[PDB]
């Protein structure tokens, strides 16, 4: 399969198997085996030893989400929080420097936090949507400048060439979390990053149920030791996971288009409503960086999150009177989630610059029919007066 | 359920699930969805949020594992590995120091030797069979003795109540590695251990199907530690996986006593034969450290090793002269298998004191009909010849 | 969840499932289990008791499709084949008579011919695109007036609403096997079907991994006759597949969408080339039946068949030119596919008036880049001088 | 594989498959695709090219089990109820009679005086452990007798060989039932059955979480006509689903060791109880057919029936008593389940010769430790008083 010369759809489906030259199965097989017979000691049959160092239903897997990011390189991991870890324990040891934005996934802040800082790394948080207030916190011991955009819950935009840009001279590298935004939408190894990180868990898989990670890299060194720390500190992905994951990602260009529609709509009825003091969705005008994700993202996304004039009461109240968006941690799947990031998925964030207003409702608009979330949406802001 | 009071293959079937008080499936339903819903802002339906913080199908599996060791507390990862890094991480800090073992599973020594030490830890490897020799290495950095009895491949034991006895007065804790014993053979937390870890890969899953760890304990604090790591860091299992693991290990107390009638006449049989030079099995009564496992283990396992004769050349033409025991990496599931250690799972051991001898072979005795495995092993030794 | 209330997409995920008062887990569970515990003696917990009388993950999809065809009542099978079977048997026996069309799936015709001639079953094969030749061979024993709309492979168009009226005064039943439109494009139920079969193999799955059946219906008699006979012949499916199943019904309505615009642009470019001698496509103008397609279909498809000048080795030539679209059987999956029905799924057609011309080749258009698609498609027919 | 020089335990991992010569999976791969890719129109790659037509991980089933009955063929079905349809239809026609007998699954029945007579077959009830009961209902359109042996759940034993001599110049086929034994214990082939039946949902599958059937034989041509109404009127497992039933089988030797233990033992300890009037389990002496069980069976299996002295009263109050034995429909996995067949399993032979006292208790005895097994079915009987 060449990448460069079919489109995203085309990839989404064929770019990690073709029927193989055995049976001619249209999908990938599930190898559900640990081990693999070798023709004679250290002799593989066909580059398949033992599952943790490798197998073909995640390779297949790796190898489509590569592709989708313009990407030579792709390794999978259990979770986007376990993908995250391996990344950092590649790139820094004791006494290297990260620069870390402030709206920022909880989990990734708290690995940092309370983790990493416990052994030796040191980082700085950062408004990484100011170019210079990133370039001013690189100092000679940066290894790492970490970039989510959107960022969650808040959404806010960073300029990835114009940081990547930033790392000429440094030995820093660039890892952007392009999560929300997909493969579909944005692609940052095209803007500069060195490596990107994906929680496959959320859109790519796409059906709530298969929590994975993925990174992917043109760097063949960096490929080698994610290689190496797949296998050699083993938070590998299942193959049933693997399958799913691969399954789920076949149809990411269909839903990505149809959850972008919807929140666009969601979006602008929102914004007319004098129950919300701030919708944040990339694609309005206002939103701060929209220019910049205008340039860099195809589309805006399907999360929005809206600030309410009632404060929390009238933040958590919203959450309880939904109907067909339903109350839940999570992002990404087919059906539409929502929730108050400060309680919830945010709540590791407290004390901290990443803290989100507790006036603040992330919203996962799904693929259901925009007329019935339209309904859902203003019935629940009719159940605050 | 209670565990003091019931068998061992009835807590393998019964320890992690009751049929429930909603449908009364008699098995755990498979919960793979990645996200629940909450009746109000982080006021949970029924224990469960969201799945890398926990899912009840992987509680299950929790549940019955640690009830099988005599523990309070389980949890589960996605591999044996991967259950090791983070009780590294848990236990250890910059600074701090392990005892090793001199027999380990190559992958438990890689990580210490690649990793760990480039984060700041120190290790001394030792004969952990020479309780002396233990005590002489621990310092008053020591947090960690890392015990694996027998050990993979050559079968060493290690008296685990005397080496738990040598931690009193100190800050070190004695983790034992009960892959190959299994708990139904072996439960290191009634001699002493202040931790357990298995890599269910092998004989608690028992179908070669499946790659996972978990670390069991009688630590409230550990426990919490294991949990807050196995959520932030996140190299959690699949709920499918966690199925299939519970799902094997509900037959382990029958499998094992198979793999152990047939490891022992296997054995007997190889120590009749003038091809082989040494047969590696804690039932013999010339097995170094014999006395101390008939004390501490039930059986004394389905592995066995075997160094050859003909040295090197020997032990590489036994490996591909059985037809139906298989050449692969791996142990403990249902078929039998065998490796050359010094090139395939131990090859990372090469130049450190635990580097394997080129003339041993390790064979996994599975199941089948001894006769059957007899007669195999019989005209592989016939085609050296 | 109300059906009437709310649009397809909206139903196709929330119809069959709601978060549980249990959990609340945001899919359904995978309820892998034969039995359930009672309370007492046939007194059950939750209305179930042995899968094969019913199981909570099955009845999911179950009411997911009923939901989608405008039915209060679904019930699902092993596969398409096994539901056409059990709708056989229960409407018909010894001494009863079908009415079935001229172009069918193969399987169908053979199950009549082969399999329910030996039994007493009489059939007569009209076109049932002739409202009076159907109104013509309705006898006093008919039984079952058997429509496919598009047919396969031809894409013929039936008029259901106005066979329908046919069965007034008659003791004969509608079955139109609604497979090749989907639910999302067409509801036989709403123009006077008396039941509906889909093989979900198909598209409602999607996905080309899992082989089922299911036939919806507002008879609650006839409702009962398919459970009794779900139960009691047993052609049941696995609660892996029903999950996978209904989880590729949740993208329905976005992959349809798709696999419809794709096929106006191929069946287009196919219509502008001398290779081809007829484009058999319901939406073109003079596709027989267009206008009738039109008022009962809300688009026109995925499929396309074609005929080839150069005829059978013009056709099989075309066949294996294709570098993205796959020569394989089935349809209705994410990636394209095509086949020469002559030779593979209707060779149990020959003889009889079902046959399909040698010349036709039979495409399912997926869901890749059209680009992709239309170069491939331009580049084969160029292989073919 | 050669099942003719190899054990049953051997068989039953090793049958099936052998790791392949592309990858060297230890486990058959998971083949979850509907199709194939084909080389050219109806040149099939490997065999391969629609499921409900064949699939590899559904043919590795369908070989071990066959391998384990000491038959060249085998065929899968979706349950044991659809297996034994498709046998009916294969062997009967209108006009033609099946000799039953007077003690079996209320499903089997079922099917028969409620479908099969619709369509033109007759039958006769008898006691099949009488031989001349059966030779005497024996007419000129007899095609089928029907055994099961034991019976469920009533636990009669029919000579085998017996009733097979019977068929000799006659156009009867004798097909047996061998679910509750299994091919461990039991070998009707060898015993001169012309066809051997099992519901693998028992205990082939082993695990309570898989329904299938599988029919048996040395007839290649009753083996065409099976794959021909597999593929044609589709009842096929999922390849999910046989893919666990294989693995279950893996472990049926040593499970029904330990089933056959367990039973032997609470059989003798009902046996001593005055609450108890009959146990019917075929290892005791006085057991109806005990000699021909103790010459066809290896072990008597893990199926007991009791039957109460103090009525339906106290076989239902026995049915609730239990702490560790489930009440729930089923049987033959590793857990222990009991029912009350007269409201349960057997309500529909209700009215028939086969309707079950109202005063017995079928216990399938699990692989739990029997100490406990005993506690609880000691404390049940004491909970009576
Ligand atoms: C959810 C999420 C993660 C963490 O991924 P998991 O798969 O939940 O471990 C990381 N980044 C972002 C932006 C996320 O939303
Ligand atoms: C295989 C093994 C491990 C590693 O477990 P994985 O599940 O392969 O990551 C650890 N300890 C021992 C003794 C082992 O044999
Ligand atoms: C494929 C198909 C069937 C048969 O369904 P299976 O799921 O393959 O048994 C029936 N009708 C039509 C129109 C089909 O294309
Ligand atoms: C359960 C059973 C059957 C029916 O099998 P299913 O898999 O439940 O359809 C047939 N025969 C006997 C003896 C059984 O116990
Ligand atoms: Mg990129
Ligand atoms: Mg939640
Ligand atoms: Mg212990
Ligand atoms: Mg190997
Ligand atoms: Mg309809
Ligand atoms: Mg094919
Ligand atoms: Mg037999
Ligand atoms: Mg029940």
């Amino acid at each position: 399969f060449d990448p460069n010369t079919q489109g995203f759809s085309t990839a989404s489906i064929h770019a990690g198997y073709e029927p193989d030259d055995y049976y001619g199965s249209i999908n990938t097989p599930i190898y559900a085996s640990t081990t693999f017979a070798q023709n004679a000691p250290n002799e593989l049959r066909k580059g398949y030893e033992y599952t943790r160092v490798g197998n073909p239903t995640i390779v297949a897997l790796e190898q489509t989400v590569a592709a989708l990011e313009g990407a030579k390189y792709g390794r999978a991991f259990s979770s986007g929080m376990a993908a995250t870890d391996i990344l950092f324990r590649i790139i820094l040891k004791p006494g290297d420097h990260i620069v870390l934005g402030n709206d920022a996934y909880g989990g990734t802040y708290r690995l940092i936090d309370t983790v990493f800082t416990a052994w030796g790394v040191e980082y700085t948080v950062v408004d990484t949507s100011v170019v210079e207030e990133v370039k001013a916190a690189i100092k000679d011991n940066t290894k790492l400048i970490w970039v989510e955009t959107p960022t969650n819950p808040a959404l806010g935009i960073t300029d990835i060439e114009a940081v990547a840009k930033l790392t000429e001279g440094t030995n820093a590298k660039l890892v952007v979390d392009n999560t929300f935004a997909s493969p579909y939408l944005q692609q940052p190894l095209k803007l500069g990053a060195h490596a990107v990180l994906h929680s496959t868990t959320k859109y790519i898989g796409g059906h709530s149920d298969v929590v994975g990670g993925l990174v992917v890299t043109n760097d063949q060194e960096m490929d080698e030791e994610l290689l190496f720390m797949q296998g050699g500190i083993g938070p590998i992905p299942s193959v049933f996971d693997a399958y799913l994951t691969a399954r789920g990602l076949k149809t990411l260009a269909v839903r990505m288009d149809r959850h972008c529609d919807n929140a666009e709509k969601i979006a602008e009825f929102l914004d007319s409503r004098p129950e919300v003091s701030t919708v944040l969705y990339p694609g309005l005008k206002n939103h701060p960086g929209h220019e910049v994700a205008a340039k860099q993202m195809k589309r805006f996304g399907g999360m929005i999150s809206v600030r309410f004039a009632g404060g929390e009461e009238a933040a958590k109240k919203f959450c309880t009177s939904t109907k067909l968006i339903c109350l839940a941690e999570s992002l990404g799947g087919v059906e539409s989630l929502l929730e108050h990031p400060a309680t919830m998925t945010h709540q590791s964030a407290a004390g901290s610059q990443l803290e989100v207003p507790r006036d603040l409702v992330r919203i996962s608009i799904g693929i259901e029919d925009i007329e019935d979330l339209l309904a859902d949406v203003e019935q629940a802001l009719n159940n605050l007066h």
